[PDB]
């Protein structure tokens, strides 16, 4: 129909926008669980999420987004809102639990954690930067409560990691979808950003740095930031 | 622990944590029981006097209803779910083991996923913060009231494009209600529509979809129990 003819769904495509300092907090989430289970998959740095044919994808119209091949891979299927990426790669490629939690109980935690910060901070964070910086007009009032609602968002995940042995927000032993979802809305950059001192959440910043220190974080971050500024602009990377 | 429990909260099955009904307190713990009437899943409901009451806090760390209690799979341990998306969530895990409303494939699942986050994340927060801002916030900031419900028409246009699509009766899948559909409901209905000063008919598809939903049995059963809660024999605690 109006699709670009390089948008071929051979594996995963995860959708993505040119990297910057402000356009990565959500497709970084993906692209950190891809890098942790080896998913094989492809970018492609969409120009315009204004495009029709990116609307038929995500009728939000945002990034990230995915298509797939259907498990038999007869069909074709999509993800969107980054939550609901994490939840599909979970559900696809993560098969033994590891992100997705392997039991009724894990799994429990993992969408407490998880649906808390789909609802909470995720959008607090979004209207936050949304009020501060793309409102033609400036309600500092509101962005004052807005800032405010983040701080308690920090204070409920910094009592989680004081509980004994809690090093992850969903599971003791290991990270998950959980902590792969918050990870870029509760790390010393984005405190910054909100102009935060994240050293009042001491517990917080040390769960930020560890995962901060997984090679699929780093290597996530170094690439979200490196798309579309390639030999490619646009489109399919190679 | 720090704090104690009421002597009458025993988790002897699955126990949904709610409060006294009111107009505004029922738009999420009507969700999860919605599910529970669907599946016929044995469960007790327990009214929370204080959500500030420590040992709640302990539960649900963001102090609201709704919030389970529940035994383990094996019945040796007790699991908890909030943020009422987490409690479909849980309850379909446990409970919809034919994948009825929580999805039989990856396939159907990616689009329940899709419907269920978009409301997660764009409508329900939206909602919340305007409900807010309009009458829990100390001070009056129209202009800031005035976004949120510009973005609550976006949200019910998509919503309304969805159901537009041919043979599209449901918001995820085209044959069946879901935990998508569920968790949408109570801020896409009439009355909901009418409490934003909005006009519900200006969105006939989403209109039509939240009468459809109103008819099934469960719906109707939820909707009336979660009214009466805390106003029964029982006031505060574990109802009979």
């Amino acid at each position: 129909s109006e699709r670009p003819s390089d948008l071929v769904v051979n594996r995963l495509v995860l959708f993505v926008v040119k990297g910057t300092a402000t356009s990565t907090a959500n497709t970084v989430k993906p692209l950190i669980l891809l890098e942790e289970l080896g998913v094989p998959h492809d970018i492609y740095v969409v120009e315009k999420v204004s495009a029709p044919w990116f609307s038929e994808i995500n009728p939000h119209k945002m990034v990230p987004a995915i298509l797939d091949r259907s498990p038999d891979g007869r069909d074709t299927l999509r993800a969107w809102e980054s939550t609901s990426t994490l939840m599909y790669i979970a559900d696809a490629y993560d098969k033994d639990g590891t992100f997705g939690g392997r039991n009724v109980q894990e799994r429990s935690e993992i969408n407490n954690w998880l649906t808390l910060h789909t609802a909470a901070l995720g959008p607090t964070a979004k209207y936050w930067l949304y009020f501060y910086k793309l409102h033609p007009e400036k309600l500092p009032k509101t962005i004052e409560k807005l800032r405010s609602n983040i701080t308690v968002q920090y204070d409920i995940l910094e009592r989680r990691l004081n509980e004994p042995g809690q090093q992850y927000l969903a599971l003791k032993d290991r990270p998950t979808i959980a902590d792969i979802a918050t990870l870029p809305f509760a790390m010393k950059s984005t405190a910054e950003l909100f102009g935060l001192e994240f050293e009042k959440w001491p517990k917080l910043q040390e769960w930020s740095v560890r995962m901060g220190e997984r090679e699929a974080v780093k290597r996530a971050w170094q690439r979200v930031a490196g798309f579309g500024h390639g030999e490619k602009e646009y489109g399919m990377l190679e």
